[PDB]
């Protein structure tokens, strides 16, 4: 099945002219927990994010450009990026924006981190209908020594 991973702002924000304004150490594990020893699926933008690949998964870089660096697997086409995943049981969509958009109708799951911070966003999360979602995790947590706003876990199944 493909499933998508996000951290949202609010107002859907996941993205903006540079990086984001906080520090959620707690969310970057709750991303590596959920995503260890899955293939991972991203855009361009979010590889140089990241600045090097994921440890413990197999990353995929969807891009219509030739890739620039040999340590991952570089595909032109939403199908060619599924077709590299090979056969797992989960496929996980790590964004961004226009990754997000092309892989959603095609998603059973999605790992939805919500923050409470409100930001100008320059790309943002589909605009899912919640009515078609089902929650079967939420957790929430409020800012703390390490963590500088509060967020809330959740974990949505197609209806
Ligand atoms: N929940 C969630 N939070 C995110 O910040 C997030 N970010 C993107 C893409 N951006 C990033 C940026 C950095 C790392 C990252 O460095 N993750 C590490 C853990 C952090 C660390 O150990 O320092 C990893 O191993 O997964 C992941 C995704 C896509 N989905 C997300 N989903
Ligand atoms: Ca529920
Ligand atoms: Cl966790
Ligand atoms: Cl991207
Ligand atoms: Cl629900």
């Amino acid at each position: 099945m493909i499933s998508l991973i996000a951290a949202l702002a609010v107002d859907r924000v996941i993205g903006m002219e540079n990086a984001m304004p906080w520090n959620l150490p707690a969310d970057l594990a709750w991303f590596k927990r959920n995503t260890l020893d899955k293939p991972v699926i991203m855009g361009r933008h979010t590889w140089e994010s990241i600045g090097r690949p994921l440890p413990g998964r197999k990353n995929i870089i969807l891009s219509s450009q030739p890739g620039t660096d040999d340590r991952v697997t570089w595909v032109k086409s939403v199908d060619e990026a599924i077709a590299a995943c090979g056969d797992v049981p989960e496929i996980m969509v790590i964004g961004g924006g226009r990754v997000y958009e092309q892989f959603l109708p095609k998603a059973q799951k999605l790992y939805l981190t919500h923050i409470d911070a409100e930001v100008e966003g320059d790309t943002h999360f589909p605009d899912y209908e919640p009515d078609d979602w089902e929650s079967v995790f939420s957790e929430f947590h409020d800012a703390d020594a390490q963590n500088s706003h509060s967020y809330c876990f959740e974990i949505l199944e197609r209806r």
